[PDB]
């Protein structure tokens, strides 16, 4: 089975009109993993995959734009059980440096929070996930997701660090946050710009680069042109429905 | 100015594919009030009204399907201020029987939680709102919203009670939850069926009835036919984009 990644939502902070914030659907064969679960992500997700066919969720961090739809997901599982659609508890993986946030992940027998350990590989069906702590105003982890043949790296949210380069080494697809333009400094907000995303893809030898966690001003296509001044491979701008498959 | 109500989202519990859960936009002249703020509501809302033009939010209760988008709304206000779009704090009205939930409404100088008092009229620009406690598994308040010429009643979530009849007396539009079909009993879930919604519209003399908080099974048009076996006025099924204006 090939690894198939579908962007479900891609705005930073809050949704643009009729769009969504962070959510990425990773699929392999019958396995479905949702990476982050932000604003309007469930609404958009169910157009690709029904709640009962979702096998697991994993959360990079607990900012609203990455977890806003967890509650509604818990209710979706509850309604599924009430309608007889399967009682399998959906695992929701998250870090437990923030205990109060982690405790919200477990809802009756419908969803079960499981703490990932940042120094250990996590198995999720046919995927193996490893983690890198980001530089961000709350605890946040980037993820490297492989199925043994292809490898996708998701930066989650971060300002720039050299450690992203070894972490992302030889990734087929680097999904990098890019909340700021080339002229701007995202350090104080815990975000990166186009040049920084480009630098990671370049020095890591990423197969290609996908820019996401997008801003609500400017010409988004400029983020791609700016990234291409540094990285010579393929660079795309994320949108709901964007599909990568290898 | 006429009172204009736009349904932003109308599913109970969690969103159907490409839809939304509870959110209703009430407008009068330049004033904009959002009643409830559930899953995918911000995404859909911004297609009608940008965040910075939103004057107030009011929350019937703190179930996920009515508040999931509050966090992202707080970030939208923060990004608005960072971009220079106005620093006016958006008031978010809610009950304070649940203190922990009420405390989440205030975020820096961007949003400010204000406790409504259920026994007192609330002024919201040109609207006056009065409240009725519902029968629901968490504290919840129905709302009667008038501008002095027209009056809309929103049941929020509730199982049936006689007190809805005097509360909704002579409303031009009764927006009633209707999470269950005529053959089913919604009492143990704190919800109503089609016959119960119909009964309220009938005995209150409502100008018309709008059924919302919809289920994820069955033929939704049957809810309208069932309600019409009791109420002889106009009955519609809610959908995102539904507009009532008087
Ligand atoms: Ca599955
Ligand atoms: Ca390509
Ligand atoms: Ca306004
Ligand atoms: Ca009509
Ligand atoms: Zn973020
Ligand atoms: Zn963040
Ligand atoms: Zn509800
Ligand atoms: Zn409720």
């Amino acid at each position: 089975d090939p690894m198939k990644v579908t962007v479900i939502g891609c705005y930073g902070g809050f949704p643009a009109a009729n769009e969504a914030t962070s959510g990425y659907l990773f699929q392999s064969g019958d396995y479905s993993l949702l990476v982050d679960c932000g604003s309007a992500v469930l609404s958009k997700l169910f157009g690709y995959v029904p709640a009962e066919k979702l096998d697991a969720v994993i959360l990079s961090h607990y900012h609203h734009d990455h977890i806003a739809d967890i509650g509604p997901l818990q209710f979706a599982k509850q309604v599924g059980s009430f309608l007889g659609k399967g009682e399998h508890t959906l695992p929701i993986y998250g870090h437990d440096a923030d205990i109060e946030q982690f405790q919200k992940l477990t809802y009756k027998t419908h969803t079960k929070g499981i703490a990932f350990q940042p120094d250990q590989p996590l198995t999720a069906g046919p995927f193996t996930i490893t983690f890198l702590k980001t530089i961000h105003p709350v605890t946040c982890y980037a993820m490297r997701i492989t199925d043994g043949s292809h490898t996708v790296v998701y930066t989650a949210d971060s300002s720039y660090q050299d450690s992203f380069i070894p972490f992302s080494e030889n990734a087929d697809l680097l999904i990098s946050e890019c909340n700021f333009y080339a002229d701007q400094d995202g350090t104080s907000a815990g975000h990166m710009n186009s040049l920084e995303a480009g630098r990671i893809a370049k020095e890591a030898g990423a197969g290609e680069l996908l820019l996401t966690h997008l801003p609500h001003f400017g010409v988004h296509d400029n983020l791609r042109k700016e990234a291409k001044t540094v990285f010579s491979g393929e660079v795309n701008i994320a949108k709901s429905g964007f599909v990568w498959e290898g």
